[PDB]
Formats: C-alpha cells, structure tokens, sequence
C-alpha cells in the first residue's frame, strides 16, 4: 500500500510539476529562427535531423526542412533556435526544483549544484511527455520537430543513444506520477559534483525510488508492467550518460562555435 508520506510527497511532486510545465508552450515567444580540422567530430549535429513546424495562430504554418553537411560551413543554423528552447525549457526545470521543498532546505550551492547535474535531464524527461513516437515529432504547442526519419536516416537507425532513449521511455507508457518522480529522483542526485549534504540528497532520494517502486506496485498489477520500476532506474542510469556524453558534445562546439545563452553557460562550463 502507498503511505501517507508517499501520497503528500506525490502530491507536492505532481504540484510542482503543474505549476512550472507549460505543456503548451504558450509562453514561449520571441524565440530565434533559423535563416530565410578536427571539427570532423564537431559534426556531431549528424543526428540533428528535426524539421521544424509553427502553427500560426491565425490558421497559417511555416515549415522548416535544414540543409545538409559536407559544407561543414554553417549547419548550425538551427543552434541558436534551439538554445532559446533550452533556456525556456531549463527556466521551467529550474521552477520546478525551487517549488519542491526538500529542495529548498538544501544550501543555495547544494541547489546549484544539483541543478547544473540534473538540467539536461529533467528537461529531457519533460520534452519525452510531449513526444510521439507514432510521427517521431516533439509536439511543443504551436511549434513541432519532426524527425527527418523515413526521410533522413531509417527508422531502425536508432543507434543514437538519446533517440532511443525517447522511443523506450515512450513505449513504457509512464503516468505522469511516474514522470515527476524519475525527475525527483535525477534532480536529487547525491553522486553529482560539488554536492554538499551528499548524505541528505542520497537520503530522499531513496525515499522517492521507494515511493515510485511502491507506486508502481500498488497500480500497474498487470504481468507487462513487472520490472517496470527497475527498467526505469536503468533508463535513468542511462540518461546520466547521455547527459556527460552531452555536455562534451555541446562543449566542443561551444569550443568553435559561441552560441550558448547566459543561462546555459551558467548550468554548463562557461
Ligand atoms: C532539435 C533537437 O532535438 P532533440 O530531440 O535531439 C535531437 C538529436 C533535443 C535535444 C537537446 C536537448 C537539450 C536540453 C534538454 C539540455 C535543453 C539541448 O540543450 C540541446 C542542444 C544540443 C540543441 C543545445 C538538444 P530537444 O531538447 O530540442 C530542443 C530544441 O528536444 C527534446 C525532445
């Protein structure tokens, strides 16, 4: 059975994430577009295949197909577009974290801290609610990224860790519970840089991965749903990868190509 603690931890999880999550995007504007020699591995934006689509509000769309590499010159003209989607997203996962409460007792470093861990993450399991694994495209409100698939590579071209990552984390069909409890449980990572209470942090995040164990226990009986809470504890020890695998990715273009926003240079290296 699922505990009193457990219920109001939920709740005040489940609290948090309405309050900081903009599932329609509606507040996400004024945003940039794009246009109208070992830089070889630089081309790590190979699997940066999305199509972009806004829906005007007044019945129109655009339609944004990008170009091609081999003219390793300029294939960042999606960067920038990107960058502010980033900040808009890190600016709701950071709402999110200070309206917690187990996360505001922590020292102002120890938020910090956390926050620069877990950012990609959590905003990587938010962006992973609002995709479809039907048309392979990131349903943002009015704005869409479709995948180049059928198109660019091929749909069992999933070789690149993080798409595969939103293909499975999709396929198992999380609640929303689940979703805001995977994000707890990334954000209060004690094994993350700089952490000082690395007791506490370690602590409740037990208390979370036994709150979702429960949960899982006490409303998914069904024989597909066995394993689901360690699937997920695997799937999250994989997103921690990507993660490092990310940041040095994103750093060595950063390295050659200054594109980061102040908010996301703050998170990162810079
Ligand atoms: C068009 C990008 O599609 P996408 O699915 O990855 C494709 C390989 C994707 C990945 C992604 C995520 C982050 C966060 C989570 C740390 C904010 C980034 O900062 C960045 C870049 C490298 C652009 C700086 C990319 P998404 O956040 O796109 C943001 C504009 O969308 C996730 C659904």
């Amino acid at each position: 059975g699922l505990t009193e603690e457990q219920r109001m931890m939920i709740r005040e999880l489940m609290d948090a994430q309405m309050k900081t999550f903009d599932t329609t995007f509606s507040h996400f504007k004024n945003f940039r577009l794009p246009g109208v020699k070992w830089s070889q591995v630089r081309k790590d934006l190979c699997s940066l295949k999305v199509s972009l689509q806004l829906r005007g509000e007044d019945g129109s769309v655009w339609n944004y197909k990008p170009p091609a590499d081999s003219g390793g010159k300029e294939i960042f003209s999606l960067l920038p577009h990107m960058a502010d989607m980033s900040t808009y997203m890190f600016k709701g996962i950071i709402s999110f974290a200070k309206v917690i409460s187990y996360f505001r007792d922590l020292p102002i470093e120890d938020q910090i801290s956390l926050l620069k861990g877990a950012a990609f993450e959590l905003c990587q399991l938010r962006f992973n609610t609002v995709f479809n694994a039907e048309t392979g495209t990131w349903e943002c409100g009015r704005l869409s990224y479709c995948l180049e698939d059928t198109a660019g590579g091929f749909q069992q071209l999933l070789l690149e860790p993080m798409l595969k990552f939103h293909y499975m984390l999709k396929k198992l069909q999380l609640h929303e519970e689940e979703y805001v409890l995977m994000q707890a449980i990334s954000l209060f990572s004690p094994d993350r840089p700089g952490v000082l209470q690395h007791r506490v942090v370690d602590q409740l995040q037990e208390q979370f991965a036994i709150t979702l164990k429960s949960y899982i226990e006490c409303n998914r009986p069904q024989p597909a749903h066995r394993f689901l809470f360690l699937k997920i504890m695997a799937m999250l020890t994989e997103l921690r990868s990507i993660n490092a695998q990310h940041t040095q990715r994103l750093l060595r273009i950063q390295d050659i190509h200054p594109f980061a926003t102040p908010l996301m240079q703050e998170l990162f290296g810079i």
